[PDB]
């Protein structure tokens, strides 16, 4: 009764929602619907309206003034130019004099023109009128989000160790690479729980193998790491290498588990291993088979994974490569200047993640052949679902770490989100901040971004500022990609500043975990925009560079180079808190209003709300060793905090003993 | 006295300074000089030191924390990744407990590592120890700037009409195109003084021609425009088209005025016309010849120009094109998969502005051949000098509008700077703002940036905010480049908002021109960092998103999308002023300290300093029609302002009649 569902045509069943909603037969309640040239929803907005939503999408909290396309893609350009990121999160809320939420349950290319063409006009459009549109009513945006969170089902919950800090690098290959990382952190007493394994740990980039020469007794090495409280977290890619004798490949061909061309041959896309096939993630039998393959690593002591390249990414197809070679041949023998080098450059760019390639293969959905482009935004979702369901079959009571690159609403139940590569961009700290609440609205709470680097561009201060935001993001890792400067926390001058920043994370782990758990278990938000907490404050609702976390605190990271502080707006009285590099905590009461606050590179700030408190533990070097017995309470005298704690390993969420009232 | 020159090896004479300084004999006074690896200057900075300078370079006012390379280049990437912009402005100031200025008079690739490799270390290096280093002493940074501005000679002074507003588009090609612009502005009462003519006005991209089909009676059409106070401002490119019977080409060939390969053949570079030659800008006779060609346009009633592609840009050379086609044939025939599409992409990119190509041609300086890479950063500078010197021979009494893409210190005497293309990037509003004072320190005051757009990405609010900073920048124009959305002011909803912003510029023209003229004639800055004006205020010295203009005002543009205001810091009491859309001016006194100020999309903000006032004219539609007789004075009751005003056309600067004291 606060949710209606309007059905057009014959929508594909995405499983985004867990709750059944009856089909509405009355007029569509807002704006205008046109089925004239495909499908379009058009709404004229009031001047003061704010538009929230779109989860993993470009620009700010208020989405007005740009165009967003839901179309899972890895576009090799600066973020500022992107129409589309990796996620398709089709939920928006119009908030103003008239407030309502909309979820467009549609698996293919969906365009949100949000005041881009005409400032007062919101237009949502797609090529086929085959979708469900859910309309959600409420008295405010926050109320609407909670109703949405209920129907899409409980968010993924990670094991507690995943609330520690993790290091990786595209390039760690040998046992010695990993041993050096373990020594570097542990001997310098920098806290760490995880080391990520990028694609080089495989045999020739083959999913569900390990390099035999580099890791002859892999389970013993996993144990060697685990004995020092270091959990190895390996990558799994969408593409399965074409190679005779490789079991995964052989099984997939024999059992028709790969995506097929129109003639029924297995589609070939080049990725890391050269030629690959994609498992048919929309086929239930194929899903169960692919997910079951994770047993290979679980049986060796691995407790978490990440899924990558799962748009699916395509460097080129056999068809695209042939066209490119053909065109290059014309270029080569052109003497009359008919083919310009820039037409040559465009052709080469064009074969990567090509729209034409996405219509060259099909999914077998319960016996019905569906062209991939029609359901493109479901692929990464279904890959992560395959793994999640397999974990449930393997060990239904154990939590595994799991996160994905590509996603769609529904996937939030199975794993978290890798938000993107910040490379060495100062601009991206603020972009990460803005995206966090929007992701929470769509069910994705376990999220964080990479600072992959770019040449030597990651300076000491960029990393420290990035990590000080990372303190608060459930996924906190330092993982080099294109960066060539050594970027582990022990590789820079004045190592103590890095230790101070990571210490703050570990001191806050009990609180951050508690807040995550309470929010996940009650279908609520971890990060919130200020406007959700202070809806009557016209200043608060426009703030895009601070966030509320749980019900106790506000964050406001420094995101400018060479800055020694920043401006903040406090909507109520708050205690300005800083974790200091000597292990102390500075505290200052600041009244409602505008402030400039000082924040050094080695300082981690936050603000505790009036009438609230948080528990703070002493710094420990791993999650297991955190002393939660008698934590310091920080904030206002006389306040209480409800601490959630469990074993962090299993799914015994409903024990009364999980909850403890603390009082300052 | 306060400036010493240190000479290394045999430096090329760049003619950057007009003042002759003697070669010092003593040890270099700061840091360490090394010649082991070419040339290197190394300085250990105090933690609190700030580094100013580098004119047109990336990032902020404080240059610490990054690497900057002086190497004039058009790099086709997002600005955030750029090591090098279009200018080479080799002046830095170290400001702190120890303060000093350095000018590196070196015409080739010069690397500024300002705390990038190691946080406390400033390293300046180049391949060849053949340069002059000027050390400038002084009590503070501003004092050092003024010293430097004295010895480099007086900045270029534009005609007054160039302080109006200008519209252009890559694509205006017919009389009808220009007439529609004129009608679109004039019928809607939007002020304007200039229409730019991009490359389509030429006959087949040939310099010093006009398209014969589109402009058969060009003098008449120039007058048609001028009778409406619209001055046409055509572009000139560095590359002269290779074409039989084209007189500029034929004369360049016959008289050896083009840059040559080492064998003496005329070097070929492809740009807009296809194959071109580059005029040998460092040969004095070739300079005279090239500059004299501007007479063709001046004789038709043209009063200003812009020089472009003058790095010089090279799409490809004949040598690069052949290597590319050879590699393409290899790729085409590759059956064993040894040549990947990304190696082919890399090859196509590599032939554009190739460092190899810059080593392939030579300048002839009075018989002496010099390889272009050795003097690369002087090309645009000398092109603009050629035009500047020709104007003096053609009509010595008259000012001409002149600005350039590429530059080096010394060029500031001859023309202004086009700061770059913001495309449709919100991030570039702040980038523009930060660059302004640094350009001013190096002598370049007539400056502004473009919002050339990108597909349809320039939205209404972006253009409004861009124009509202543009109000204060001496070069103010709306010029579409890559943008495909119509972006003239009359092409959006609610034209009145665009009229309001542009009205604010025309009301401020007498003040802005006055301050420019005072600054230029006294070798002073037009824009200043807050720290230059409030050097004992610790907060003021770190402010980077606000500028002082002259001695009366402070500017603080809104640079965030969907923002309804912004934070500011006031180092003294000021009057916060806004030009309102109804033609009124609102005033509010704000005390020293931190404030949040409301600024709507259609409002132009500024602040008047305690004890100061400025004159504001009533809105007029062209510079000619501005009534400067009875302007209201805005600001503080006891105060006065010295107005500089001349005829805006000639070069009679000295006279007492140019000054009048206005008293509030």
């Amino acid at each position: 009764a606060m949710i209606r569902k309007y059905r057009y045509g014959a929508p594909f069943d995405t499983e985004a929602l867990t709750e059944k909603i009856e089909t509405a037969e009355e007029a569509f309640p807002y704006g205008e619907i046109s089925q004239k040239e495909g499908f379009a929803f058009t709404y004229i907005m009031d001047e003061d309206d704010i538009v929230y939503g779109l989860g993993e999408s470009n620009r700010g909290i208020n989405k007005r003034g740009y165009c967003y396309i839901s179309n899972c893609t890895d576009d090799p350009i600066h973020t500022e130019d992107k129409r589309s990121l990796y996620g398709a999160h089709n939920f928006i809320i119009v908030s103003g004099k008239t407030t309502f939420g909309l979820f467009f349950d549609y698996p293919s290319k969906l365009t949100f023109d949000i005041g881009y063409t005409r400032m007062d006009t919101l237009k949502v459009s797609c090529e086929n009128a085959d979708l469900d549109i859910y309309v959600i009513e409420g008295e405010n945006a926050y109320d609407i989000v909670k109703q949405f969170r209920r129907v899409i089902g409980r968010s993924y919950i990670p094991p507690k160790f995943a609330f520690g800090f993790g290091q990786s690098r595209w390039g760690y290959t040998t046992k010695e690479d990993f041993r050096a990382v373990a020594k570097g952190y542990r001997e310098n007493h920098i806290p760490i729980d995880m080391i990520y394994m990028d694609i080089d740990y495989m045999q020739d980039f083959k999913d569900f193998t390990v390099n035999e020469k580099n890791f002859p007794d892999f389970p013993e090495f996993v144990k060697e790491m685990k004995d020092q409280e270091l959990r190895l977290i390996p990558i799994i890619d969408a593409g399965v290498k074409v190679e005779k004798g490789y079991e995964v490949y052989e099984e997939g061909v024999k059992n028709n588990y790969f995506c097929k061309r129109e003639d029924g041959s297995d589609f070939v896309a080049a990725v890391w291993p050269g030629d690959t096939h994609f498992p048919d993630m929309l086929n239930p039998e194929a899903r169960k088979w692919f997910g079951d393959k994770y047993r290979f690593l679980i049986d060796q002591g691995i407790e978490g994974f990440w899924n990558d390249m799962n748009e699916p990414a395509i460097f080129y197809s056999s068809e695209g490569l042939a066209e490119a070679k053909e065109f290059a041949g014309e270029f080569a023998k052109d003497t009359e200047g008919k083919i310009h080098p820039w037409a040559m450059q465009a052709k080469m760019k064009d074969i990567v993640n090509s729209p034409e390639d996405y219509k060259r293969f099909y999914h077998n959905v319960n016996g019905k052949k569906i062209r991939h482009d029609k359901v493109h935004n479901l692929f990464g979702y279904n890959m992560t679902r395959a793994a999640g369901e397999a974990f449930e079959r393997i060990d239904p009571e154990k939590r595994f770490l799991m996160f994905s690159r590509s996603s769609y609403i529904g996937m939030h139940r199975y794993g978290g989100i890798w938000m993107g590569d910040n490379k060495s961009w100062w601009s991206h700290i603020l972009l990460n901040l803005k995206m966090l609440p929007s992701l929470n609205m769509c069910g994705f709470m376990y999220t964080g971004a990479d600072l992959g680097g770019f040449g030597d561009d990651t300076t000491r201060d960029l990393l420290l500022r990035f990590l000080a935001l990372g303190v608060f993001t459930p996924l906190m890792r330092d993982h080099a990609a294109e960066g060539t400067r050594e970027q582990e926390c022990y590789q820079f001058e004045n190592i103590e500043d890095f230790r101070s920043v990571i210490n703050a994370r570990y001191r806050l782990v009990p609180y951050l975990y508690s807040e995550y758990m309470k929010a996940a278990l009650n279908d609520d938000m971890y990060f919130k925009p200020l406007g959700f907490v202070y809806p009557d404050d016209k200043m608060a609702i426009r703030v895009e560079d601070q966030l509320m976390l749980g019900n106790e605190i506000m964050i406001a990271p420094v995101y400018e180079q060479n800055a020694r502080g920043r401006y903040v707006y406090l909507p109520e009285e708050m205690k300005f808190i800083k974790f200091m590099p000597d292990g102390s905590i500075s505290e200052e009461v600041l009244e409602k209003g505008v402030h400039y606050v000082d924040v050094a590179l080695n300082e981690v700030p936050l603000f505790i709300r009036s009438g609230k408190c948080i528990p703070v533990a002493e710094a420990a070097e791993c999650v297991k060793d955190i002393d939660t017995e008698n934590m310091q309470l920080i904030g206002y005298e006389g306040s209480s905090y409800t601490l959630y704690e469990d074993d962090g390993i299993h799914k015994d969420y409903d024990k009364k003993e999980n909850y403890r009232v603390l009082t300052k």
